[PDB]
């Protein structure tokens, strides 16, 4: 399995996108929590309050999921970050496979 | 070293389990923070408020730790997710080894 | 690209350090959020409220970034944890490369 991390400008977009991804059976679950982001914009350090999203899905769904996030994301240039899971308890993995599209 | 991520239904269970794992010297530390989870239950998108837990330990303790989490977890099917750490500052790694069981 | 995770004792140190790292062009962005940490200190389970920081940068900047965090960190023994990113959308990766030092 894999984790995918992305960030959203607030809760309405984060929840809309995550619920669409669940409906499309591209993810098994999402964990959403606020953070404060700091980055460069035009020679200045910018802050933005955001909602980060930790998504859990199968490896084989990565490219499809990445494309759908690109298509749904409120940001022109979103972060869509895949981190592979090195091991997981089998009962959870079985559930995640059951809950994702075939 | 490794990270292990799991989620709990609230703070009392999260803290009880993490403190037991510390007492058993199976982890060196835990970072706990709230999130909102979205997933499928019986044809419906369900939300649950949870406490996520980021645990830090040695690679060689993974199987023992995974079994103990299974045995302590309030969920029938918990997420117990191992992500390997590709590098870490040595002083921290030494501390983590010192603080975990031998 | 890589993620680097570290923790700070509160927001002032976290923001000062992250903004210095941005100014030095060692990271492209940071996501900061509170957590509660549990760990061993002198035979007792200790808790501390902290700010965790998720940093995003290039692989080739890891050693320089790790040294700078050591030099800036309020902790004697900070956690400075590198997790490699297995894949990312190209538009984001291009932006991250553009925003980091050359
Ligand atoms: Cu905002
Ligand atoms: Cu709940
Ligand atoms: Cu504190």
């Amino acid at each position: 399995m894999i984790i995918v991390y992305t960030t959203f400008p607030d809760w309405e977009s984060a929840e809309k996108v995550v619920k669409t991804l669940l409906k499309e059976r591209l993810i098994a679950c999402a964990n959403l929590r606020e953070h404060r982001a700091f980055y460069w914009w035009e020679g200045k350090i910018e802050e933005d309050k955001e909602v980060g999203a930790i998504l859990k899905t199968r490896e084989d769904l990565w490219e499809e999921l990445k494309e759908r996030i690109k298509e749904l994301h409120p940001y022109d240039v979103p972060a869509i970050i895949r981190i592979d899971v090195d091991d997981v308890n089998e009962d959870y993995l079985k559930w995640l496979i059951e809950e994702t599209k075939k």
